[PDB]
């Protein structure tokens, strides 16, 4: 591997977080949340997505400029950006959403973080 | 690296999983979801499960035998067992459940499967 491991497992990870901020906005909407949890696990998100974007020494994670890498990050830049304000939506018990709109939204947005992570994987990886 | 970079691809993403599950779960409990998303979810998980356990050369995943990583398979296995039980309570609307016990016991999960990745890791380089 030409990149650090620790690269490959914030980008794998924020497929993860990407759910996790989900079930917590759902659980919000259900009235059994914590505005708290939402907000760290969408900053650790943020966190990852600026590091793996402008490179974080400290934390071991490599900028990774390969055009079509830096492409998939915008792309899913653009996804997140709408993402984020549905969690915003979702949490709050009172508003009016597409729930099944909110789903098919977290999916996309897993599917190109996947994305994001082959990519890198496939550059990094002998 | 010792092991195939699919071998930690697929480690890392069961922690994802995990989570995709319990927001399947609630999706459901709020009369919004899919059954069929919620099974093929927990079916992936299983699926990989196995294969970290013993290995998948169709697959690409390397058997990591080290009595470390094994124990915590196992460890992560027992948490598991109980997670997946829970996720058939949730997900039905009419169901009396301890959601903030679930939301704890999801992030247990998700925590054991990421100690699970970071061994597999130290090991593999
Ligand atoms: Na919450
Ligand atoms: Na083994
Ligand atoms: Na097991």
């Amino acid at each position: 591997m030409s990149i650090s491991p620790e690269t490959i497992n914030v980008a794998g990870a924020q497929r993860m977080l990407s759910q996790k901020m989900a079930r917590e906005a759902l659980q919000l909407r259900l009235g059994a949340g914590d505005p708290k949890a939402l907000a760290a696990t969408i900053a650790q998100y943020e966190r990852s997505a600026a590091d793996l974007d402008a490179g974080n020494a400290e934390r071991n994670v490599s900028r990774m400029g390969a055009p079509e890498i830096a492409a998939q990050r915008q792309k899913v830049a653009q996804i997140w950006g709408r993402y984020r304000a549905m969690l915003d939506q979702v949490a709050q018990p009172a508003s009016q959403v597409d729930l099944r709109g909110f789903s098919q939204y977290s999916t996309e947005l897993l599917g190109e973080l996947n994305n994001l992570v082959s990519l890198m994987s496939a550059r990094a990886d002998s």
